[PDB]
């Protein structure tokens, strides 16, 4: 038992959203999107809309059975972006370039149907499909045109939804929960949003009629960049209010967020702070403007701001475009040091918890709290991959600098010889003319002397510092690789299996809970599983927090010593090489002196 039409067919069973059947044609076999119910010209005029970031309606043809209203519409086999979120790997926040790839698409789309006059208000994630393009990235477009969760205060009684949705995509979790959700508390939502705290742009209820925590950043939870949320929030905060006085306008809004999408991405990882950053800047813009975002974000001085790239000492013109700089990933950054000593913070993320496990067989309650639980374990997923990507970029840092410093090291030698050439070269041409108006050379030996004694100190504390610079000498890198993780101990994927766990039985409970009960012998394999996630999550935060977060903390603190250690050689080489050049022009004093007398 299925519908059929002159060109499409569909099962019931293959039912999408409710109402929209997944059907096929009958002469090519491709499938389609068939939606199952003036309208003449208002649907051919949907056929002609063209666009990466809109659904194409096919074709409107008309049932068999019941002669109603067929829309033949473009078939997304992945679902949309509340599919998406529904996934436990973004429960806390989709991942920054898909994120930048929904915005892209839902600004490519909307300023679209504003071109051709098509308001739609009610945009949730429930609206915005995702496809999979011919390239393997994901496209998101729109297809249905409120929501009791994306309503503007006026409308409770058109860039409100946007930017619920643009919040729900980075962190998760919606801009404004009460405590038992938006359903009984209701009237609490309505007044979480008449409070309207200007900028903010959250307030979460975290007790029963409790108050209202407000913020205007986005939550710790957030696995967007620093300067990603930089730029972000201004967006957000300027379209949640109910002022029409203070709302920008879809101008406005397009303007800011094509200025957003325009930037390219530098990855600069601090290393005195261990803490890695992407700076988004245009690909017109200067060097200059490059070091102003960094102190922005890292608050290292711009001219104190020196670069390390690819093992080699990175200069940038001021006047250097952001294009032209070379390309850096997330595994290879620029490192960025400074003169000045940088308190050692690391990685900032939220700690989070196991929820506890409930007894009671609910096909619901299982369903919301595996996908708690799931998400949770994601984050602790995410962030013990982070952990180990910035031990691993502090220990090539590291490896990298003492080079660096040993190259400072060589070039002092360099000099040196320069000094100690020209020192023989007139300590010893006087005396040739000595074992030939006294004092005129006897204070010249008593100088000549004391230049060659500094020097010889120089040499000292130069050799002493090869000594520092060499395998075990009070500097070596050797303990960053015999400190915390690395990715021989596999710690990452070790999680992942036990993710994969839970999110199958995840799936599963999400499986059960469609059907309205279970027979016997499922409900007993439901209970089962059940406590086996338990036993999955117990493991696997027991194995996070007491092998990942111990060695983290170990090597970070083991690198904050390292990091006051290698500051003090600092000062002390570049104090030696400006011992080794006022000395290089104290003996040009005396060089043209004495050895060039005057006598026709
Ligand atoms: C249940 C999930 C796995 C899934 C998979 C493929 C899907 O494939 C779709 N392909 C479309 N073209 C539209 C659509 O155009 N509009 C629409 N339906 N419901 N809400 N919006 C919707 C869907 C799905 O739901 C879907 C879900």
């Amino acid at each position: 038992a299925m519908q059929s039409t002159s060109n499409h067919l569909w099962l019931l069973s293959d039912i999408l959203g409710q109402n929209v059947f997944r059907g096929r044609h009958k002469k090519t076999g491709d499938l389609f999107a068939i939606k199952v119910f003036v309208q003449m010209r208002e649907f051919e005029v949907l056929k002609k809309l063209n666009h990466k970031n809109i659904v194409k309606l096919f074709a409107i043809e008309e049932e068999t059975t019941t002669r109603h209203k067929v829309l033949i519409m473009e078939f997304c086999p992945c679902g949309s972006l509340y599919t998406v979120l529904e996934e436990p790997s973004n429960a806390y926040g989709l991942p920054e370039s898909e994120f930048l790839i929904v915005l892209r698409d839902v600004v490519g789309g909307m300023n679209h149907l504003r071109e051709n006059g098509i308001v739609h208000r009610d945009i949730k994630p429930g609206n915005i499909m995702r496809v999979i393009g011919e390239d393997g990235q994901s496209v998101y477009k729109l297809t249905d045109f409120g929501t009791e969760e994306y309503l503007h205060p006026d409308m409770y009684e058109d860039l409100w939804s946007i930017g619920v949705t643009f919040y729900h995509a980075a962190t998760g979790s919606l801009p404004f929960r009460p405590f038992e959700g938006p359903r009984r508390n209701k009237e609490v939502m309505y007044k979480i949003i008449t409070g309207k705290p200007s900028g903010a742009i959250s307030g979460v209820q975290k007790a029963e009629n409790g108050p209202i925590d407000w913020s205007g950043d986005m939550p710790v939870s957030c696995s967007l960049s620093r300067g990603l949320q930089v730029l972000l929030t201004p967006v957000l905060a300027n379209i949640l209010e109910a002022d029409q006085e203070k709302c920008w306008g879809f101008d406005q809004f397009f303007a800011e967020t094509s200025d957003i999408l325009h930037r390219m991405v530098i990855h600069v990882f601090s290393l005195q702070q261990m803490t890695a950053h992407k700076i988004y800047i245009h690909s017109y813009n200067t060097a200059t403007i490059f070091h102003e975002l960094v102190y922005k974000q890292t608050k290292i001085i711009s001219s104190n701001q020196e670069l390390i790239y690819e093992g080699r000492r990175l200069v940038l013109e001021p006047g250097r475009l952001a294009q032209h700089f070379p390309k850096t990933t997330e595994e290879n950054p620029i490192f960025v040091v400074s003169r000045e000593p940088l308190n050692t913070i690391g990685l900032i993320y939220e700690k989070i918890s196991l929820p506890k496990v409930h007894p009671r067989y609910d096909l619901d309650g299982d369903a919301s709290m595996a996908k708690a639980i799931t998400g949770v374990v994601c984050y602790a997923c995410r962030i013990a991959s982070t952990l180990l990507l910035y031990q691993e970029l502090m220990r090539k840092g590291i490896r990298w600098l003492i080079e660096l410093i040993k190259d400072d090291y060589n070039e002092t030698v360099h000099k040196k010889t320069e000094v100690v050439i020209t020192l023989d070269f007139c300590i010893r041409n006087i005396e040739k003319t000595v074992k030939v108006e006294l004092g005129e050379i006897s204070d010249i030996h008593t100088k000549l002397l004391r230049l060659s004694s500094s020097q010889g100190t120089i040499e000292t504390s130069l050799q002493d510092i090869d000594s520092r610079l060499s395998p075990g000498g009070s500097l070596a890198d050797a303990w960053a690789h015999q400190e915390g993780t690395h990715p021989k101990d596999r710690n990452v994927e070790k999680l992942q299996v036990l993710l994969n766990c839970m999110t199958e039985i995840y799936y599963q409970f999400k499986k059960d809970k469609a059907e309205r009960r279970l027979a016997y012998n499922e409900e007993q394999i439901h209970k089962f599983d059940k406590q086996k996630l338990y036993y999955h999550a117990t493991k696997a935060m027991t194995h996070f927090t007491d092998e990942c977060v111990k060695k983290y903390e170990a090597f970070l603190n083991k690198s904050e010593e390292w990091i006051r250690k290698m500051l003090h050689l600092r000062k002390q080489l570049l104090s030696l090489t400006n011992q080794c050049f006022d000395i290089e022009e104290e003996v040009s004093k005396y060089q043209e002196y004495t050895n060039e007398l005057q006598e026709t």
